[PDB]
């Protein structure tokens, strides 16, 4: 368990080892959030959330 491999790169979503080492990425709707790791919603519904309200 390397980069990816251990615990996702600490990836919230989309984990990748460009040129190794880790990137993460986030789906259509999140936007990458500063520490380059946490995916933050772009509105009211983003994809893949639990309707809470």
């Amino acid at each position: 368990r390397k980069l990816c491999s251990l615990d996702n790169g600490d990836c919230d979503q989309f984990c990748h080892e460009e040129q190794n080492s880790v990137v993460c990425s986030c789906a259509r709707g999140y936007t990458l959030a500063d520490n380059g790791k946490a995916c933050i919603p772009t509105g009211p519904y983003p994809c893949g959330k639990q309707t809470l309200e």
